[PDB]
DNA sequence: CTCTACGGATGCCTCACAG
DNA sequence: CTGTGAGGCATCCGTAGA
């Protein structure tokens, strides 16, 4: 009850007509999919191979009935021509299944990808393999008016070609130093010891529960833990332990809960999800499940920065990763505010030209703890937080003490305000990023309407850097590793180390050249043998 | 508007057991 | 012969802890 291509010729050792390679004569597209066993690339069997040509029922290749390498040939042949796009419903699990046979295959257009694009992450036997293969070439058609247009044509034209990228990161994945896992692991664990036993001590009872929330406070006010004004405790949270540092109690307790949490909750954790034919972990990053489009990952970017923990990402032998980053992307973004345009152009910081709006200082006399309080000012209030919230987020994750009374003379300290004043008056649910990628609210929020376009920027740049790195890296076989945030790790041969280095500038400033008309990019760039080599 | 893991705490649910 | 405290886990839940 539909138009979908339900025909099928079936290929095998007892029927192969060579003639049938006479239907790829001169094709542009198309559908491709396949049948396998199971999920594991690396345990299971390709059991079907279909190919949908326009007008002919798909052509299957029944590969447990195959057994010449020639029926195979004019498939190769379609697989290796770069001319020929290949339809593809979960291009990522067949690109892996043909690459570990010895399958070499380029230009792929994964339909559930565009169609996941088409969603703007609002979350609302042989009949079927030929149904599922031909189908590919409708959605191809119908998907591809979405590229040229919708505008979303940037957008899905970009992640489509992405599609590789994100397989080539997958399939290459980071090797991992057990060493100084376990190591770090052991360190960390023989720390926690030393609290334990020095904290016991100190808490005046060898059999308490450590782990206990209930025994530790009963002991703290048995021992009578008050802050300087004399005030017994009266929880365990981190912040009302922060005012009884005179008491070495709490000195150990908080020092006891780092070293546990980082111990447990990681050095604990982490071996519990890692491959082993390869001692790679392979991550699974989800494309558009995150409210601004920006990757997550899960089973990279919860991982620490400290470079005690990302000193133990190393690359294979012989190679070397060279990681690149934007400097303060989001604000470039944002400001793309006259007086933020020409601070820009005069290539002046806007935490420090904050600072000195703040502080009435001159931008040379402004220092780093300036700076860092404007950091914070500057997120804050530019994503629309008042000076009660401000106050709050800035004395937790900047540790900072300030008063109600300075956050709000920040907070009452032009295209700024005109902006801030058009998104307050307008109250609207919709709104769009340069790509014009697209989101609408379920009710009206100042600070996500101001949050969106400025995130979703930032992964439209990085991912348009990740589809130019991939084309450019095929030359030098380069791997592409990591992204996350604004940064790309990849890892390549180090004798093209400096050549890759410059098609990795290349790639992210011409994917800022394609977005940013007023402003130019700074890249930061390093060649690491290690992860933490950039901290 | 949460989420996650984690132990501690509830909270019934069910089975061997001694009267 | 048969209700029953006990135990015996089995999860559910609070709050950190993000």
């Amino acid at each position: 009850d539909d138009d979908i291509e339900s025909r099928f010729f079936i290929i095998n050792d007892n029927n192969y007509n060579e003639n049938i390679n006479l239907i790829y004569k001169d094709i542009k597209y198309c559908g491709l999919n396949i049948q396998t066993t199971g999920l594991e690339v690396f345990d299971e069997n390709i059991r079907l191979i279909q190919i949908a040509v326009e007008n002919y029922p798909v052509i299957i290749y029944d590969m447990f009935n195959i057994n010449k390498k020639d029926i195979l040939d004019g498939l190769r042949k379609v697989l290796e021509n770069k001319n020929i796009i290949k339809i593809i419903q979960n291009g990522k699990f067949d690109a892996k299944f043909l690459l570990h046979n010895n399958f070499k295959i380029e230009n792929i257009f994964d339909t559930y990808i565009a169609s996941k694009l088409l969603d703007k992450n609002k979350n609302m036997q042989l009949f079927y393999a030929a149904r599922d293969s031909s189908c590919l070439l409708k959605l191809y058609k119908k998907l591809k008016e979405e590229i040229k247009k919708e505008n979303l044509h940037i957008v899905n034209d970009i992640e489509n070609k992405c599609i590789l990228p994100i397989c080539d990161m997958e399939l290459n994945g980071i090797k991992v130093d057990l060493e100084n896992l376990q190591k770090s692991t052991n360190e960390i664990l023989n720390e926690l010891n030393i609290e334990k036993d020095n904290l016991k001590k100190k808490l005046k009872d060898e059999n308490i529960n450590v782990n206990s929330q209930q025994q530790v406070l009963k002991a703290l006010q048995k021992n009578n833990v008050r802050d300087i004004s004399n005030k017994l405790i009266e929880n365990t949270s981190d912040s009302n332990l922060k005012n009884f540092l005179n008491h070495e109690e709490i000195i150990s307790l908080r020092n006891y809960r780092r070293l546990y949490k980082l111990y447990s909750a990681f050095y604990l954790k982490l071996p519990l999800h890692i491959n082993t034919k390869t001692n790679k972990i392979h991550t699974t990053f989800n494309q558009l499940k995150t409210f601004s489009g920006r990757f997550s990952s899960e089973k990279l970017q919860q991982i620490p920065r400290q470079k005690n923990i990302r000193e133990i990402f190393i690359p294979n032998d012989n190679n070397i990763f060279i990681i690149a980053d934007f400097k303060q992307i989001e604000l470039k973004i944002a400001a793309e505010d006259e007086i933020m345009l020409k601070a820009y152009n005069n290539n002046i910081d806007l935490h420090t030209l904050t600072a000195s709006i703040i502080t009435k200082k001159n931008i040379p006399d402004i220092n780093k703890e300036d700076r860092h309080i404007a950091k914070a000012i500057n997120f804050g209030l530019i994503y629309g937080m008042n000076y009660v919230n401000l106050k709050n987020y800035a004395n937790t994750y900047y540790g900072l003490n300030m008063s109600l009374d300075q956050c709000l003379y920040f907070y009452n300290s032009k295209g700024i305000y005109k902006w801030h004043n058009q998104v307050k008056q307008k109250r609207a649910l919709q709104y769009s990023t340069l790509s014009n990628r697209k989101v609408i609210f379920p009710y009206f929020s100042f600070t996500k309407a101001l949050n969106y376009p400025v995130q979703g920027t930032c992964a439209d740049i990085l991912k348009l850097a990740l589809v130019d790195l991939y084309d450019n890296l095929k030359d030098i076989n380069g791997k592409i590793i990591l992204c996350v945030h604004d940064e790309i790790i990849i890892e390549v041969n180090k004798k093209f180390q400096e050549e890759a280095l410059k098609i990795l500038v290349q790639s992210m400033e011409n994917s800022a050249s394609y977005f940013l008309k007023k402003v130019k990019c700074e890249v930061s760039v390093k060649i690491a043998e290690n992860w933490g080599s950039k901290d």
